[PDB]
């Protein structure tokens, strides 16, 4: 088996079409998604066209070893695909048509700069090295390319699956290289991150503020810093959750930030006590009376400033 | 190889049958399953037919490579199924009796609305893609469906494993396609949940509501603030055994109405200590009297309507 | 290949065993086990038989793929074992003498109410399906089923390895099917369980017990909160290492009965106050002299009636 | 393919040779290590002998498939070694040279009393099975047994890989077994243990020591009790790197101990409290400055005692 | 198939090209990284030589086991590379062209002395047995060794990937051998840290220093102890991302060293005390206002030592 020639000196058309049948396992910390779909072929191949006439048949069906078949790979897997090839039928012309049923974990980086409010553009890249013989450009038939209706995955909103239709070839050690881009959208469920990590967040942090009604040193220091030790526990359970990222995301801007609060209130609650024990209340009052409503505006308009970056 | 010709102009039907054999590793979190199982396959390939008289025997042994055998694959599985044939037998009529015994991790989504007293309907799904020469449709033979009576899946009760007799036949990719459906029944045993996880999250708040019966600020800040790092514990060892849900879940809701009871107990016991060093503790009298009484009837309410809302 | 042909009408009797090589990995949340063993199977087949006297040779070896082999597989696997085989060897008057060496993961439900003081039963079980020509029937060569004494499993202390002689004929999806149950008896170190779990809880729980010898509410609040805290951690640390039971365990019930001891010296510690800032001491020393020794009676009666209950 | 004839009625010595390439991924949990390395083999076969002047040639080359090849096992592994053959050559004189890289999980038991200055004896179990025709004997040969200077083991220090010459010759199911020893003498590194388990753990034990400089029982309690729930930390973080054993290892003795000076602590705390409140300072006093020597030469003594029964 | 013959009596020379497709997975833990790479192999084989005149072609392509391929290794690798031959070409002087894409798990050794301010050398070794007839040597093709601009490593910055052109010739086991170094370098992505780890690790140390600038003991002890168990949780969760060092590394070295300091200011807060109660408050205050000077200097210059130290 060799490549079908060239009837000009054009290059070989290989029309393509991915259809995701299962959608699962997308891994934040190690930017991975696991895949199973179809992947439809086809080129023409004169070497098998056929009279219909003396033939007796429209359509005939061949093993994959019996013809020549295109070496199509992808670029960000993790291992080869596990392909299980479905169908093989070439048209009296010579157009061939393979049908294959492969499963690959697809190397996809993320961007957690707005996480968890958060939308990714996943990759998939179809590649096929050119051959001696002659070159193997590939294209997009946008008929065989889509997804089902039940393609779910957990946490995560599937907006569209689209394919990039000019391919970028490239040469690659002296032969030619044609590359295809699927991309598959999806966005964040952010709604579990309310109850569970944002809003009891908030509240160890209003209950760390109640400290600006006690005059009780030793009640002051349980309340800030106690509360303190649930906003490192908060701050560790998000980054486990996520991967070392060389930029600030919103989440880990905000829970920075929060680590200042908690500074000065230790601050001004030292304040307080030592002009308590100085003898001079008045200012201890002034200062403690001034935090009450300072804390709140200052956290609210640095909360408008980062969202307003951000977004 | 090449699939059975027909007499008429009818669609080749391939009667199926999953018989249960081994039910294990149900993942909450990656909503899968892996299932041990026996597949059973009949079609009728007149091609294979014999004489016993001259071949000798009643019922002829064919390995799978020797005859064709169709496409059967899963819908909804991770990678393909680990299939081992156990037999293949034909009858005099040419009647294929196909067997084999398979293990595969099956994707079937789950509603944790109700969680950990929820209950779930797990999905099966057989496929065949028609071929060229002729249509094939798929058959529930009822005889050949089941599952053994040491089926255990740990901590779930089965109920049934039935099978959508009627087959979904659909177009795809210009071919058409029979998909079956087999359903797996099972409820959650919710026993362990109790003593816990629900008793002790709530002996916890009950131990922060003796704050009602001291005048000790120091004691209280030490009594709600330590009982809520406990709590905050509880919602953290909870959200590791479920996955990140779009929608609030039973136990979600409880768990995030208790961080608002913590959030009030907590003005309750500044408010009592702003009133005392204020010198009325008239005021502050009567506000922690009222908590005595609120506090347990709120909280009792609250759940009535939760629990009523949910179930 | 095909089945040997009965003499009479009398089904193939194949002679089993089963030698443990290697015991490893028993998962006590998933109630599995690794094994690395050699299966030996051994039945008679007259299409083999040949003259002592005349062959010269005594003992005649096979490759697999030669002479007819049982489909001999196991029940309780997740799965196919990885098999190799050792040596085919058949005896003048056809017996078969068969050796494979295989490695499977063994699903095996295990038993928690005594737990850490439990015993388990592991099985392994083997089956046949008989075929159309004639019914295979399985027993147990008790000469060739054994283990190893270097057979060492963590954590647990191996008793024996037994097989049920008789097997369990029944009939499956209209053919006769054979079974039969290897029993390894096990039974767990509870050593460690002492020093790291048991006695660590015992302690954490005698000092909270040190507020019936103490006055001061702020610190009676901070030794009976924080070591309820720690029981939290070994009540989590404990239902880590084990899956979620239906049924009430030794330990899970210990740690349970331990939560209302520190919710009713949360009572007496409240009470003791109330009573103080009531101007009635004497009320107060007389209940804090009684839960002095009520406590630790209680708690040892308690103890008595549960391990009474459970052994 | 049979085993070579035997010129008079000596068994077959196969010489045996393992050199590790990589050593890595040691689980002291599961008592398991990775392997990477070349596996020589030697025996004649007078059945390949040639006569190298009209042969032209000093060696030949045979494929495995070819010649007959001992069916060499290793005992104490997971799965079956993943075996590749590098090369296959013959002498005139019949004497095959055999060569192969593998990589296989080891299970080799571990001995923790003296953890982490423990040293271990990790084995490699060559076995052949004897054939009906003649026995197979295994011999070492010292010149192909080895490893390379790069091989590491982290967290390890490889001393030796030698191996027990002197085959262990044994009936197993009526038929011989040569088995053979190589043992990788390894010694850990405790280096990372003292600035992150030892020393960290003595530093908190001593900060609850400063309970007998302060007459603050509010204070104490704080001190001694939150100090008690960082040794629980220690002990659950120890325990986690370590597999359940049935033995009191060297860390677990020293963990365990600390406990008792944890608990008598607290009972001097309350002794202190309670002749302080009794009206009695002079008794409190002298028991406060006789714990101040006491602690430390008990817990210097009792170390010293433990050092010396385990070393 | 056997090797090409010599015209005189030089070795075979096979350039090498090593071209990287994918990198992922790098295992701080393990000391390992998964990449996914072009393999591209050239020698010179006289027996493949053709006339490109009379034979039309120019180029000629082979299947694998149609022709000799020199056995091509990896030394620090867990299992065998997962190949898959991309392409075979001869020239008409006999010159093959060999080209494949694998992905194999590397066994690289890292240097944690500055993390997570530090630098790795990753390493592939490229491994040729020589056989009998002939010895084979590599050689890098500079031409054919790359990565492409899309490679990514989460986490660290990937500097360059070169080859060390002279190869490390040496006998093994009485054969040559002939070794190439391909080395990745890269430096790590220190960033998420400052703001996750550094930070949030100073401010709670600082918190502790509050301490300083109070006279109650009480809130003192609760300052000085409860920061230092937010120090261990720190301690902890950094132990957890690296593995056993039998060095100091950066990062551990300031851990370890800030464990004095929480050491020193338990010991400054219990000196206070007790002045304090045997009514010396001068001295007290003194020591006191030393350790507010002494503290933030001495840690600055411990800092200062350190990071001079390790850079
Ligand atoms: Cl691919
Ligand atoms: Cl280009
Ligand atoms: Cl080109
Ligand atoms: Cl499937
Ligand atoms: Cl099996
Ligand atoms: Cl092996
Ligand atoms: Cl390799
Ligand atoms: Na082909
Ligand atoms: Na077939
Ligand atoms: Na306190
Ligand atoms: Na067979
Ligand atoms: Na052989
Ligand atoms: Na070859």
């Amino acid at each position: 088996v060799s490549p079908p020639p060239p009837i000009a000196d054009e290059p070989l058309t290989v029309n393509t079409g991915i259809y995701l049948i299962e959608c699962y396992s997308l891994d934040d910390k190690a930017e991975t998604f696991k895949v199973n779909a179809f992947l439809s072929l086809s080129w023409k191949d004169r070497r098998l066209a056929f009279d219909p006439v003396r033939s007796g048949v429209r359509v005939k069906t061949y093993e994959p070893e019996a013809i020549w078949i295109p070496e199509i790979r992808f670029v960000n897997v993790e291992n080869a695909r596990d392909a299980d090839v479905v169908d093989i039928s070439v048209s009296p012309d010579g157009t061939v048509q393979y049908l294959e049923r492969f499963s690959a974990r697809v190397l996809s980086p993320l961007d957690f700069r707005r996480y968890p409010f958060d939308s990714q553009t996943l990759h998939i890249y179809l590649i096929v090295r050119s051959v001696d013989t002659r070159n193997i450009v590939l294209a997009v038939d946008l008929e065989k390319v889509g997804k089902n209706d039940d393609v779910f995955l957990t946490g995560w909103d599937i907006e569209s699956f689209t394919a990039v239709v000019k391919p970028a070839n490239f040469a690659l050690e002296d032969r030619l290289e044609s590359k295809l881009d699927y991309q598959l959208r999806i966005s964040r469920q952010y709604f579990s991150y309310i109850p569970n990590i944002i809003l009891p967040m908030l509240f160890i942090l209003f209950i760390s503020w109640t400290a600006f009604w006690s005059t009780s040193y030793e009640a002051n220091v349980t309340l800030v810093v106690s509360t303190l030790i649930a906003h490192i526990a908060f701050n560790i359970l998000v980054e486990t959750n996520l991967p070392k990222t060389p930029y600030m995301t919103y989440t880990g801007a905000i829970i920075f930030m929060i680590y200042l609060f908690y500074f000065v209130a230790v601050i001004e609650v030292t304040v307080q006590h030592y002009l308590k024990v100085e003898s001079q209340p008045a200012r201890a009052a002034s200062i403690t009376r001034a935090s009450r409503i300072a804390f709140p505006v200052v956290f609210l308009l640095a909360n408008i400033i980062l969202a307003f970056l951000f977004f």
